[PDB]
């Protein structure tokens, strides 16, 4: 139940000046790697836990960014509703259980 796909990769003011959103979290398409990024700019690096639930797998892929940037995409392999709960230094961000509608490319 849930957890299909998590990933916990550390980066190399607090949680709360750190916000997710891009494509990735505001739609995903079902077998279509969906490209989120996080705000890492006022937090001081650490550690980023991402976890996303959802009905079916999904393929967490993390890319770095030479700016410093945080770049994840993530598979579905069945449209459905797919909550990333986040996680910065441990701290769930305020407001990291992001759903995304992840519906069909055709």
């Amino acid at each position: 139940p849930l957890f299909k796909s998590a990933t916990t990769t550390v980066m190399n003011g607090g949680a709360h000046k750190v916000r997710a959103g891009g494509p990735g979290l505001e739609r995903a398409e079902a077998g279509v790697p969906a490209e989120f990024s996080i705000w890492t700019r006022e937090a001081g690096a650490g550690g980023l836990a991402i976890a996303v639930e959802g009905p079916s797998k999904a393929e967490i892929s993390f890319e770095d960014r030479k700016d410093g940037s945080c770049g994840v995409a993530y598979v579905v392999q069945e449209p459905g509703d797919y909550e990333v709960s986040v996680k910065f230094n441990e701290e769930h961000i305020p407001d990291s259980p992001f759903v995304v509608p992840v519906a069909s490319p055709s």
